[PDB]
């Protein structure tokens, strides 16, 4: 039987769970897939409220796992995995073996440069630039008997709002789509949504392919998917807890553990440089593992021909601390129940755990917050690293890895999402490296939490950075990085971040015994429950300062390129964000949003983000278990 839990916080979790699963609240589609948010007019990472992401699916797993802990019923957890495998992990029909089996581990893909402005795309493929060797593909095909990859594609058009349908039929749902393709300056507002399965049926003469890639020949019909490593790692994290809590009650989630383990085996593709170039010596093609940084990079992607047989796979050269997950690495490298079937699966994850913890430490600022990350490909073209730039195993430090509109590390959220995982590791193992990191980080954040007399509160929202960490010397260790400073630009009341923060402080307090962290975690949970609860969970009114981009953001389209979206919207030079998403004008909130912009005001919204609601629910559960009295 499981240990007794705090009755008050357990009830709060159950209440949230009921609101989230309540059919009348609309968090899920008819097919059982959770939406990014109840509200449809939503632009953040995705550009429509009813698309879904792998991040959401992993939070759904975490939620159901906790429900199993308190109810003894894990059928919901197994169902979250069933929905994931059926709809977010490309099936045999979505990534045909005929093409995947033609993959050449000695020539994974063809080099394509990255540019700092979307106007430079399409990017020209260059067969003469070196590409390294993929050392794990043989391990995976031998272990699983297939050339298909088992990982979640990151974004899904749940109700086929864009109209691409499934495998170009234009009518089926859900629909595999993608957005980002053109460099660090292409924000959510500057993309051209495209189908993952491109048969040239929609868009331009050759679909949407020649908007991004340029080659000598004619663009072939092809499919392509992109993984979000932090999402897949969270799936492993959540499944571990589901397994632990299931066994404490004589229950089993064996089938799900097997899927989580397989996913973690394939997740190793994120450990490699985009084009398998040697880490620290980007101009040279890798010979195998010398191209592995062992960190959870921003993505790994793969694709292949539809009407011709060929395939490719790429890792990623850019690393952000926010995507790391030391807990998942500990699970996959030490727990016998989660040991990957591949020959080197567990050992690679063992190396990743150590490398990840060094990464966090190297990036810890003088104050305690964690800095951006590093890259093995300067400017995304393997250019020379500017002299005087600090390095980590040969990779140059970057303040805002991967994207700059806005800066990828200017949002407080990355701090809690990532440190929450370090707190789980510290709690389970008491690891000294995790302790050192948390003691200083927790001291920093506890001094940045502000509680008001009316029961409301504020935490860091937008942050900025100055300087850089000292070059990492494995034998020297943490120098203290006296020249690396974080700056809190402004505060806010982001309920999702606050929930993640409470979670982090709870695990840390439980292990360290730090009372300051424990009471702050409880005050956050109480404040949110007592002051921000509504019939659908929790929420607050927030300003949407970037919404002016709905109408004033021009979308770049190559000269002479013309095409049409499924609903007829014309794609040509000069269009704005709204011009290629005209269906948005039918949204219930549209007139309200436009009215505000016309009056020169900042639009405001009351949003119910699925991950935020789940975060809050899980945080209540965690407190209930670690502090029963
Ligand atoms: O036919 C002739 C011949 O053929 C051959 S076979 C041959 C084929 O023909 C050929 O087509 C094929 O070509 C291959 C090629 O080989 C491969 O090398 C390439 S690889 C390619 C890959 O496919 C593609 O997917 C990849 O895309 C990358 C981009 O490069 C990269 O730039 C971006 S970065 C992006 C991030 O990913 C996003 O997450 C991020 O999003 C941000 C957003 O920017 C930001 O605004 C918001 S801010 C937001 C916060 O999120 C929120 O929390 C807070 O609360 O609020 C704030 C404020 O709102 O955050 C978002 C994140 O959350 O944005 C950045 C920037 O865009 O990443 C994508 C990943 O997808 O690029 C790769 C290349 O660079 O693929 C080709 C396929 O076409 O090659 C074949 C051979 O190899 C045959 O053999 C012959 O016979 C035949 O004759
Ligand atoms: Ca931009
Ligand atoms: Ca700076
Ligand atoms: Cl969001």
């Amino acid at each position: 039987a499981s240990s007794p839990a705090n009755k008050v916080y357990q009830d709060r979790f159950e209440s949230m769970y009921s609101k989230i699963k309540d059919p009348a609240n609309g968090y899920f589609s008819e097919q059982g897939i959770p939406y990014h948010s109840i509200e449809t007019l939503m632009v953040q990472a995705p550009d429509y409220g009813h698309v879904t992401t792998s991040e959401a699916m992993s939070y759904y797993m975490w939620l159901e796992a906790m429900h199993g802990r308190f109810s003894g019923d894990f059928t919901g957890f197994d169902k979250s995995w069933s929905v994931t495998e059926q709809y977010l992990i490309p099936t045999e029909k979505d990534q045909p073996n005929t093409s995947m089996s033609r993959y050449d581990a000695n020539k994974p893909a063809t080099y394509a440069p990255e540019f700092q402005d979307p106007s430079k795309y399409p990017s020209p493929l260059d067969t003469s630039q070196p590409v390294g060797r993929d050392p794990i593909n043989s391990q995976l095909t031998s272990a699983y008997g297939t050339s298909m990859l088992y990982g979640m594609h990151w974004i899904l058009d749940v109700d086929n709002w864009y109209g691409f349908g499934a495998r170009a039929d234009g009518t089926s749902k859900p629909s595999y789509i993608n957005t980002f393709q053109r460099g660090e300056q292409e924000s959510t507002w500057e993309t051209i949504p495209q189908p993952c399965w491109d048969e040239h049926k929609f868009g331009g003469q050759y679909g949407f392919l020649d908007l991004f890639t340029k080659d000598t020949g004619t663009p072939a019909k092809q499919f392509k998917y992109t993984n979000a490593p932090d999402a897949d790692a969270r799936a492993v994290q959540a499944t571990y807890w589901a397994d632990q809590w299931a066994k404490e009650q004589g229950k089993s989630v064996s089938t799900s553990v097997g899927k989580a383990t397989k996913m973690g085996d394939y997740l190793r593709y994120s450990f490699f440089d985009k084009y398998f170039r040697k880490i620290g010596q980007p101009s040279q093609a890798g010979t195998g593992y010398d191209a592995a940084h062992y960190l959870l990079s921003w993505y790994y992607a793969w694709g292949g021909g539809i009407d011709s047989t060929w395939s490719w796979i790429i890792g990623s050269s850019h690393n952000h601390f926010g995507y790391q997950n030391p807990f998942a690495a500990w699970v996959l490298s030490t727990d016998a129940n989660f040991k990957p079937k591949s020959s080197n699966g567990a050992s690679d994850w063992a190396k990743s755990l150590d490398r990840q913890l060094e990464f966090y430490q190297w990036l810890q600022s003088a104050e305690g917050a964690i800095a951006g990350g590093a890259t093995n490909s300067w400017n995304g073209r393997y250019e020379a690293v500017p002299s005087g730039t600090s390095t980590f195993y040969g990779m140059g430090y970057v303040e805002n890895p991967v994207y700059a509109d806005p800066g990828s590390n200017t949002w407080f959220g990355m701090q809690v999402w990532s440190m929450q995982r370090v707190a789980e590791l510290y709690y389970k193992t008491g690891d000294a490296r995790a302790k050192k990191l948390l003691d200083k980080w927790a001291k920093w954040i506890n001094g940045e939490i502000k509680f008001n007399a009316d029961g409301t509160f504020q935490i860091p929202s937008t942050i900025d950075w100055e300087g850089q960490p000292d070059t990492w010397n494995p034998t020297q260790g943490y120098t203290g990085n006296a020249n690396l400073h974080v700056k809190v630009v402004n505060y806010g009341t982001d309920l999702g971040c606050a929930s993640s923060l409470a979670n982090t402080l709870t695990y840390y307090a439980a292990k360290s015994g730090d009372e300051t962290s424990r009471q702050n975690a409880q005050k956050l949970l109480d404040a949110m429950w007592n002051n921000y609860s509504d019939s659908k969970g929790i929420s607050t009114v927030e300003q949407r300062g970037d919404y002016h981009r709905f109408l004033d953001q021009e979308v770049f389209v190559p000269a002479g390129w013309t095409g049409k979206m499924p609903n007829g919207d014309v794609i040509k030079s000069g269009v704005k964000f709204i011009d290629i998403r005209s269906k948005y004008k039918q949204d219930p909130e549209w007139q309200t949003m436009v009215a505000a912009l016309q009056a020169g005001q900042v639009p405001t919204q009351r949003l119910h983000r699925f991950w935020a609601q789940s975060e809050f629910a899980v945080a209540n559960g965690v407190y209930a278990i670690l502090f029963p009295d």
